[PDB]
């Protein structure tokens, strides 16, 4: 349930200790920790602030489709992954515009650079968007989720397409304990953008219901989560749909959890406002395959949040 | 706390799904699940049953160096990996048809025979020491592991797997431990393992003194007090043969969980032996039997 994930909250606002991070940040962070949601209750798009399910469908099915490139993305308007790009080409020899260096931090502090910043970042989507070998160099994070569900790629020449081979094992083997997918590739992790956050899964079946259960390294409690969540319980529903079986709950386990230490305000907000009902999804049936959905073929119903929360993402 | 591990056991038998598989084994199993152990309240042994810590820390210390060959668990008394060993030999071409006693004496004297017997293929000592890459170079993921706490223990990375897919299907045992993940925080280190599938009543109780162990032995190496062993479970089960062995120990009053003490005058878990890592206070209920 949506208290699930607002006693994690305020769990980490109340006994979360001090702990600094790789982006500078700092946060306030506790270590292990399970959410269940159980997915017949409705679908966990949180509604205590407003989570665009446009980007969480988007960036899912970027996933699906084994692409590691933000071109797609943009091409939907989807920017949630633009900044590690961005900062690769500012750290390239190609970058010439003002100095980028800490964009992260700069911007929240100091306006004019911020101006600057969003002139820079606003060239560089026009020319992923629209110069090929510019979005082929500069668009490229590296062999993160995509790559490694659809291509890990093997000793010998070739490619695993895991995330296929794992729906087929549930539509034949349902009751296999080896349901996993593994996106932590100890090979490809040092040239990955950011090393997967999201880090393996593991499906179950009993009495036709199928359930995921994810391990997450890594937990953006207030910006990341809420994506990560709806993210999961999507796949958990299109894959249910592909092999002929109902949902039953997605399980979100938890290594560092952590509160960035400004989104403090933002936590607090959304713990003063009432859990409302969770929409409901809604999958095109004329989709036989998991990898032939779009954008279209994917909608949620009767979601009524409380208002958007602003807050700056951790670089 | 031990009460954590007798609530599993509890639940499956109150709630657990039965399941038989293609041979006629019968489970009851539930799916995702997490128990915590705070490890400055006492080292995990459990105490409503005797669980044999002796095995458990030879093949531990045989993981840690990285050696995938049995010579060195035979040594120390562990035969718990002898029959994917001693099953290839007599089906080699050298076997003629208590006979495994001579090969278990030819594996500790006799060097080659060790070589071309006594070694096993990809399993945990290889996975976590020597991950083979495309182009033939080896990734040491737990030495990684241990210089990046002591230089970087805000790391949200400190991440050992066991899974790969290429290697998996291949495999007569894929990995039950999946992945860990290590943790350092007010100079403490906890570690949280995965583990995608578990035989709650024999298994589960040898799993947690293994990971417990694991982290006492890399607070040591890294000059860090414990904090917390996080078991998380994917595909938890009972066999249907053990559930009156499990309504037997829940039966039992919990006593006080033993002391680990580690040889403070060797610096290195590296030259770590048998003789090294001892069990203080240990005073558990008698061993229960059960079919494995
Ligand atoms: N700091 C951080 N970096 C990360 C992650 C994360 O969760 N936190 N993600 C780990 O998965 C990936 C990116 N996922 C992201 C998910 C949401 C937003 C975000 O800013 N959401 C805002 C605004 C949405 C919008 O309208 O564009 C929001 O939800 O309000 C950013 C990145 C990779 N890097």
């Amino acid at each position: 349930m949506e208290e699930a994930y607002l006693a994690l909250g305020k769990k980490i606002l109340e006994e979360g200790h001090f702990k600094e991070d790789r982006t500078g940040t700092g946060t306030y962070s506790l270590f292990g920790y399970q959410m269940r949601f159980d997915l017949a209750k409705g679908f966990p798009l949180l509604t205590t602030k407003r989570v665009p399910f446009g980007l969480i469908k988007s960036e899912l099915l970027w996933f699906l489709k084994g692409d590691t490139n933000i071109r797609y993305l943009l091409e939907r308007n989807n920017h949630i992954w633009d900044e590690w790009a961005f900062e690769r080409y500012v750290k390239s020899a190609d970058y010439q515009g003002p100095d980028m260096t800490d964009f992260g931090h700069r911007v929240l502090q100091d306006p004019a650079f911020a101006e600057q910043y969003k002139e820079e970042h606003q060239k560089f989507c026009d020319a992923i968007l629209n110069d090929a070998e510019f979005a082929e160099k500069y668009g490229e994070l590296g062999n993160i989720y995509g790559a490694q569900w659809r291509h890990w790629e093997t000793k010998d020449g070739s490619f695993i397409d895991q995330l296929a081979n794992v729906i087929e094992m549930i539509k034949t083997n349902p009751d296999s304990r080896r349901l996993i997918v593994s996106a932590w590739n100890p090979e490809d992790v040092p040239s990955m953008a950011l090393p997967p956050c999201h880090t393996m899964f593991q499906f179950y079946v009993n009495e036709g219901k199928l359930s995921c259960q994810l391990y997450q390294r890594s937990a953006d409690v207030f910006l990341g989560v809420p994506f990560n969540i709806a993210s999961y319980a999507l796949l958990t529903h299109l894959i249910a749909h592909e092999t002929g079986l109902e949902v039953g709950e997605f399980v979100h386990t938890l290594g560092d959890a952590h509160l960035y230490q400004n989104h403090v305000e933002q936590m607090q907000e959304q713990l003063s406002r009432e859990v409302r009902s969770f929409p409901t999804l809604v999958l095109n049936p004329d989709k036989a395959s998991v990898f032939d959905f779009d954008m279209e073929d994917i909608k949620v119903e009767g979601y009524d949040p409380h208002p958007t929360i602003k807050a700056p993402i951790a670089v």
